[PDB]
């Protein structure tokens, strides 16, 4: 048998977009009201509030009206000004991508880079900020996703305050997934959005901002003001007693609205818990099976997506077409110059359980196995059963 | 009895957002596929043609992912060059609105403005564009929505194009829901989106773009790229086999793809003709109970969202929280220059059916009476109900 | 304009079948669990205990999967027996039709008949009762849907269980949109549904027991086991450590979850308000235009449906025909002896709410004088709006 | 990690419910119209035109309002007259048991009894009927599904039309995934519904009668009539211009519209082949990890369902337990005889992909090791891999 392109898949396991839980699909259906109606203005107070919760938040998160693009470069085009001098961190697609956004807003701008498969190292940063003093504003991605791996910005983000300097934080794929929030890393501007771990539908951002950020972005005038590109716009506009810039996503922020709920319902550590534990089985599949995880070390692999490297030799594109055609299974290809070297594995709001991680593995494995690799798919299998038997 | 502000109304008649049509709003529940998923590359490229077809288009139209004050923004950023002359037309809150942002792209600005319940005369600009030979670009809004007035956009277009310039068109809250067409008012850029006449969700704009434009956008060095505000970044990703320059609003596409199916088989002229009626029933009502329409004469008041002025000595916020207090019917204030001096009914997707006008003619009189007018509120309901039957 | 016959209808004003609140048809969609599955088991026991609260019940109700024919055929078919004497109260069609059912399974029937627009006095239930010691079995209609009346259950229920008979009571069209509960009337069984006053979709029954006819049931021969019409195999079905007889309906189990939620959320006397509410408003706009109320006296008009008397000469599935081509509206006929001699209104669940009758007048109203009738439409609607600004 | 009993499950893959399509869920949610508005006629009439395709009948089957156990029972005590003369074919729960109803309606019973894990030799039924000419109707089930096998119905068929007489079958779990229709067997009553194969909730019976059934029940004085049992009395109940005996099952019936379009737009064929190809992995797993399959033969086990017998020394109940609660996958316990001593697992509608039979036997597998067995989980996976690719 084969399964049309056309038709829908069986299952969807990629790293972004990724399927939003059923209840938050149904949340997408209400009707959809007035955004001055009282009862939406209350929802859309209420919906920033959980957010502020679930982000672990002293001031209110801001929510965007696209999707987490608009976050990144409205973060660059407002907080980032010719004075300023840029250290961007880059290990990957996204982190290397901020600097270019950065440099459209300073010249000034300096880079750590890494390949695509490493993590950047604090020690390089300390030692960084220590040589250039004029550094102002520094930019990490956590998840940088076509790579699947993960950056200390823990660390990282301390380093920068004690600087004395702004810090620009990626978590759209890492948030909720995970243990991370803007204060857990003194970030300055801290980008993440509905449709990765959080289960809920693509199209809006949701941007922890700190007191320092407000006031030197509402200070600048380079920052965009009413244009879409505009954080400073949306200040107050959680507030039950305050307009909105322009209309809101009406139904993207009903299904957020649930998607929180599921979140704080069903516990934060308790959520990444098990997107922990279906990675941690993939990776171990993957490598009992004689295959490689993209990440140059276990330790920095992301809990919420496994990159496997493609052997050299393999057509990655017709590896993916293939797990599609024969299983109805689809995965993410890589991004840039990820591209062609590994294929993605999401482990994503409803797709974090385990059991998909044994799905995934046999859809890649057969198909790695019909491009002319001789995998051990069955001991992949039992490694992965082995590593959710084991959990404590 | 009382309808609490925090509990759900029984009707929403506003004109902007709007409910979405029930069949809309179970399309936005289907699964989120992987946007390279080839299923969702098909669909793209489908609801696009769709698209191409209700707009009656010789050329694809672009999906922009951003609700349409993203096309308003990345139209003037994109085709207003420095060296522009710019002409703007304003008969309400959206029309002097657009100007700002000409300004922000050219510092060279004429403007012709009327009062907020007038349309602008097709001769004021012919005289203008005599007046002023160096004009390269037009903007104009068709339906200014705090208004309620419409504007003859395609004798206006039709003397644009006899001056060579371009023209750039708001019809956020009229196509759908009269006769309108990019094509019509011979428009270089046409923004549109699917919450208004359309019955979808907000968070999407359509734009119909000219070969012209194209070409002008493409030359233009500083036409945003790379940018939530680029429009040329988005020229090929209708087609299946072309990239997203970001993740498109999967589920907003799904609400889409199936608004115009509702559209295209119910047939657009029917479609005008209820939103025409209902629209024409319920200035009739309003007239008969002794309320004036905010509009200078009835030949310019839409056919998608009646205005209504209130009497001296009504607060119109009390109004409004009035008649949805009472009667669980939500009516649309005005926005900037016609906030507190009108109320809005819409009649839009959804709401363009006479029986609505009915509805709101009834609130509407019975808040007035509360605030002591003395409305012939029967009066009112025997003259729309009239109107209804003569079509009949 | 004209709505077509094929196409969906505006708004539906019906008294039997009538639309599902939103959240309740969203509720529908929820995944189907095995029936086995705990969670579902858990889920079913909670909407068993919900249905008892909300029916104030000492014991469980007996949810059965059909819709209420079945509930009301199995209570004849398991407490009547050929030793039984019934007496049957016959005001309209369903207490007329109860007494073939009746029949079926005892050949011992006496009848209180009236003409359908009355309602059975309790004086002559008194009477015939003290005539007649033998009768052991009494069964009533609370409000038969097809006349828009209202039978004194709960005074008749004294008086049955006074004389020592067991009292079957249909509350199909009545439970939820007024005060009534099986203990209220003395009911040995009292049936209900989902899909009238509680906006939830058909298929189901709701069913009070008393403890005297599970014995009566449990010890007759003759009562249906092993048989869709057995009411004795599901006496234990609601806990969540038992079996199910047969497969139950779990989507309508899901809808039902979310209506009882609604229904005990809102508040029942909330609820029976603003259905009382819109039915007064109804009756006296109905009034004020010149027609009449079908019901012999205001007194027993329902709450929950208005049936208006077609005027002598008007053909009444015309009416409807109109109202439905005209304005979008649909109403119900009457059914049985009441077809074609009225039409019904029904103020049910998500449609009792006042500014529907408001609707509803205007096209009944509409749809009589494209008839040839002179009705004062205009003063219906200021009665009926009188009504609903009087309501302290 | 541990899924709660209370919380929903990750994967249900169980025989009967079982889970609905999606695009079936939404259906469901469709407004509920009145069962008299023309829209619905005609919806329920092309319904009925759409099972009649997707059954290959020469004419209109019948919907009854009840699960399928209705459609049993209503055949029984409709076509079996009391000097009738039944043969009964049981080889497991349901052909058994269907026995039981025969007797009620006919003292003349005869029976052929297999084995629980047998299929009926239709060599056996040609033998009883040379020695019972006198036998006129004889009742078999094509899918017994708490054993997971499959009788040869058309074989069957065939020599119960030789002999004269009347055939009722179940192909309640059977048809839509597999090659089975009304006339391939010569059945006179043949009672499906859609909540196994074709992927629609639960609630509904699907009847193709015949036309000499149609003529022998409509003289059977004793058939049920003004009864939630009546065929009869639904004869013209498809026909837009007819009205319904009782109030039929909207939502459901929106559901089923759903469900046809999708089998028919797949292709039956198409269909049939995926159920009987997860079926098939399913077994070759089961064999190699050291399983047994119930079915006494592999050439009788059932394309729509696999039981595995359970091992001596394991609890079957704890088994399913450990499934759910290690692996969120939920299996089917059997039924009355195979209660405890096989364990089942769907392949329906939605779970007939063969990526499920993967997640199946990884849950069973790891079930069954924790319960102390020694099971080849990775043999058992590769075997079911080999198998998908090997049709590939
Ligand atoms: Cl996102
Ligand atoms: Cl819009
Ligand atoms: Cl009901
Ligand atoms: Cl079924």
């Amino acid at each position: 048998m084969r399964y049309p392109e056309h038709a829908d898949p069986v299952i969807t396991l990629t790293a972004g977009p990724v399927n939003a839980y059923p209840e938050v699909l149904r949340g997408l259906g209400r009707t959809v009201l007035y955004d001055y109606d009282p009862a939406f203005q209350l929802l859309y107070e209420k919906v920033v509030d959980k957010a502020q919760k679930a982000m672990r938040l002293s001031n209110k998160p801001v929510i965007l009206h696209g999707e987490p693009v608009l976050g990144l470069e409205a973060a660059a085009a407002s907080l980032i000004s010719p004075d300023d001098v840029v250290l961007n961190l880059a290990s990957g697609v996204y982190g290397k991508g901020f600097g270019y956004w950065a440099k459209r807003y300073s010249p000034h701008l300096l880079e750590i880079e890494v390949p695509y498969n490493e993590a950047i190292d604090p020690q390089a940063v300390a030692d960084m900020l220590k040589a250039h003093p004029e550094i102002t504003v520094v930019s990490v991605c956590h998840h940088d996703t076509p790579s699947g791996t993960i950056n200390p910005i823990d660390a990282i983000g301390a380093l920068v305050s004690a600087h004395g300097a702004y810090l620009i934080v990626d978590a759209v794929s890492s948030f909720g997934g995970m243990k991370t929030h803007p204060e857990d890393c003194k970030a300055d501007i801290y980008v993440t959005g509905p449709n990765k771990c959080l289960g809920a539908p693509p199209g809006l951002t949701m941007m922890g901002v700190s007191e320092r950020a407000w006031a030197k972005m509402k200070a600048n005038p380079l920052a965009p003001r009413a244009s879409m590109l505009s954080i400073v716009d949306w200040e107050n506009a959680w507030s039950r007693d305050k307009p909105f810039p322009f209309t809101p996503s009406v139904s993207e922020i009903n299904g957020l609205d649930v998607a929180l709920d599921l979140y704080l319902n069903e516990g934060p550590e308790a959520v990444w818990a098990r997107h922990a534990l279906t990675a941690k089985a993939m990776r171990a599949g993957v490598t009992a099976m004689g295959l490689s995880v993209w990440a140059a070390s276990d330790s920095i692999a992301s809990p919420t997506t496994t990159a496997v490297r493609t052997p050299d030799g393999v057509d990655e594109k017709a590896l993916r077409q293939a797990a599609r055609a024969r299983y109805g299974v689809v995965f993410s290809s890589g991004r840039g110059e990820t591209l062609g070297k590994l294929t993605r594995i999401g482990h994503m709001g409803p797709t974090a359980q385990p059991i998909y991680a044994i799905a995934a593995l046999t859809a890649l494995g057969g198909a790695m196995n019909a491009a002319g690799r001789k995998l051990a798919i069955g001991k992949g299998i039992e490694a992965a059963l082995a590593v959710i038997d084991a959990d404590a």
